[PDB]
């Protein structure tokens, strides 16, 4: 910064519509196809947005779409819950203009205990009083959140990148702190707050997982790019094969 804070606000997706349609009665399929299809569309911003990251190209070109394929669930809830705290004070979870879930959806979504999780995290945002730039640097971060055990093809790129991030943050809290204990004091709270994360995403990660697989019985659509991540990457995930990083244990 001002460096570093103008590229991610620049690079900041615009608002990405589902598609529902919110005149038909809801019910499990509509609502889920509707989640799936906003994750397609969703995926595709996210990958440009990495892809406009600040030495996101040092990174090996196998290395850049694992990175993304593994952490774009994380992303996208953090970002979801950025969007329901600003837009409705984490009474809903806002997904998208055109899908609001509600306690009702929260519930025929089959998928309670998830949203529950989500919208904690949502209010999180708003207990911690977490400002528009903290939020940016955090997700950027989440992007170089989780690796596979055995490392990637170019591991050292992506170690000095992750603890370039890290540095941003760093000045992001010293940039509007006096006191050398509440700088201290807020790190903690915003490492704490980017580890909740992790536990959030695996569940959805398993629940993904399990509809993908009993999709065809529940009459639930899969766009393509979302079956085949699923079918490939989030296993590896659920195997143990790649796990987040966490700052505390
Ligand atoms: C070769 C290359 C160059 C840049 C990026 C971000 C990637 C990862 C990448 N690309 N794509 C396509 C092109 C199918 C949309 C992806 N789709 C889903 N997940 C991904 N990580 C990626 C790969
Ligand atoms: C990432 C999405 C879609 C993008 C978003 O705003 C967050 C949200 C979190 C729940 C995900 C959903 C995509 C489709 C999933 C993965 C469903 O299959 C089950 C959990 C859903
Ligand atoms: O700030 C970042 O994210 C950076 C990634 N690679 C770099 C090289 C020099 C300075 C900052 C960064």
């Amino acid at each position: 910064q001002p460096i570093f804070l103008n590229v991610l606000e620049a690079i900041e997706p615009g608002v990405v519509c589902a598609g529902h349609d919110n005149n038909q009665p809801d019910s499990f399929a509509a609502l889920l196809s509707s989640l799936n299809e906003l994750g397609e569309r969703q995926l595709v911003h996210v990958v440009k947005w990495a892809k406009a990251l600040p030495g996101f190209r040092n990174l090996h070109v196998d290395d850049q779409m694992a990175v993304i394929q593994y952490s774009w669930m994380g992303l996208m809830v953090f970002a979801m819950g950025w969007r329901s705290f600003t837009n409705v004070n984490s009474r809903m979870l806002y997904f998208a203009p055109d899908l609001v879930f509600n306690e009702y959806r929260m519930h025929k979504s089959r998928m309670y205990s998830q949203c529950v999780r989500m919208r904690h995290l949502s209010q999180e945002f708003g207990w911690l009083q977490i400002t528009p730039q903290e939020f940016l640097c955090m997700k950027a971060l989440l992007l170089f959140s989780i690796i596979p055990v055995d490392g990637l093809k170019n591991q050292k790129f992506f170690d000095e990148l992750r603890m370039n991030y890290i540095k941003e943050l760093d000045r992001i809290i010293a940039c509007k702190r006096k006191n050398p204990t509440s700088c201290s004091r807020r790190f903690y709270q915003l490492t704490k707050l980017l580890d909740s994360v992790q536990p959030i995403a695996r569940e959805l990660h398993q629940f993904t997982f399990d509809l993908l697989i009993k999709s065809h019985m529940v009459s639930v659509d899969f766009p393509e790019m979302m079956a085949e991540i699923i079918s490939v990457q989030v296993p590896k995930i659920l195997s143990g094969k790649v796990k987040p990083i966490y700052f505390h244990t």
